[PDB]
């Protein structure tokens, strides 16, 4: 399982997003490096402008690419899962705000890393920070914090993402993360631990479509 | 589950490995069958940079699962009946006066997604001929895809003649050859004679700058 990432792996990711009723879909595509726990992707609204901001959705948008330090490796549930792969569902809390509801399915199929994904967010404030698109085009670094699950055969996740607004203040986001593995098969349940994440956010200045390119770097840690 | 896998969108994930005259090249396509309305909705993407050959040229290669087959037809559709496992479509196109394609290709679910990976070989093209030399228009035709069944083989094969506008205004002829068995083994629809009638637009998005294609395609079963 684990095996399947020794290298670059090409990946496709694909969201379809309803928040407030408001429509959109997203593609990314790029790779992934486990062995250094780098991803380079650049995603497009196909649909046009985005409804929310593009960093509302960086969470939503594949941590088996997380570097697990070898002294952790029976700890990485993500990668044993593979290559049937995982259901990965949360619910986002947006503080004084709406709430994200996403679903994803993340799989190999043949060479490609896929992750589908449905996102549907309700009761967020037309003029709030979301859909008032308030939210500065950055990204802060995070602990995720992972748990095993053993009733469900998969792991459970906690963590807050801050988003830095345009007036200086902060947005919180509470996620609540569930793993479950697709198929079934002897997959690794981890002790407690944290992934510590990293992530850059730009723009391709020759792209007139609505996009977000995005770098990020992943380790796993909490385990000495 | 056979066609119960296509009650709904499918979203889709094809690849083609491609190599006309030595010439090699790598196309993508992402998007949507609808089978209920014999809908497919494709954007593909040449990785390789600009193709050796035209695009219309390889249309009918890039899932007749998605063909929209009535009530009193079901009985036929042995294309949805081998999902999730899938078939193999095999097929030798002779371009008349010119070369010829081969082609083989794995059609199976991957999770929620219909994919169609490829393998396409060709040899025997003219250099100065209307496919190498790129003077096909960006347009598709209509067509009869005539089906019968094979029954050593558990699967089916078809016959058709595809016929490319060329710029100067003749026509250029491609003869199709096809055959589709089971990848399960794995009970399948083995049809009466019938056939597919279909329908293909063929456009650009004036965004994406690598050489693409985007395919919009209505087909129905007919014949019975
Ligand atoms: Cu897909």
């Amino acid at each position: 399982g684990e095996e399947l990432f020794t290298g670059v792996v090409p990946i496709l990711i694909e969201l379809d997003g309803d928040v407030n009723g408001h429509k959109f879909f997203v593609r990314g595509e790029g790779e992934g490096d486990a062995t250094i726990g780098k991803l380079s992707l650049k995603f497009i609204a196909t649909t046009g402008k985005l409804p929310v901001p593009w960093p509302t959705l960086v969470t939503t948008l594949v941590q088996a690419f997380s570097r697990y330090p070898d002294h952790m490796k029976r700890h990485d549930f993500f990668k044993s899962a593979m290559p049937e792969g995982y259901v990965q569902e949360r619910t986002i809390y947006f503080k004084d705000d709406g709430t994200y509801k996403t679903r994803a399915e993340v799989k190999f199929c043949g060479d490609h890393l896929v992750n589908r994904i449905e996102l549907k967010g309700i009761d967020f404030k037309e003029d709030g920070n979301i859909l008032g698109h308030k939210l500065e085009y950055n990204f802060n670094s995070h602990k995720v914090y992972i748990t095993a699950d053993k009733q469900n055969n998969g792991i459970k996740a906690n963590f807050t993402i801050r988003h830095n607004v345009e007036d200086g203040s902060v947005q919180l986001a509470d996620h609540y993360q569930q793993n479950t593995p697709i198929g079934d098969g002897p997959v690794d349940l981890p002790d407690d631990h944290y992934l510590s994440t990293q992530t850059i956010l730009s723009k391709d200045l020759n792209e007139k479509r609505d996009h977000m390119v995005l770098l990020e770097y992943v380790t796993a840690a909490g385990i000495t």
